[PDB]
């Protein structure tokens, strides 16, 4: 489940387009 540490990685993308 992406909910694991794979979920915090999605937050990085936001900074790239933030």
């Amino acid at each position: 489940f992406p909910r694991i540490w794979l979920h915090n990685l999605g937050q990085h993308i936001y900074e790239t387009y933030g």
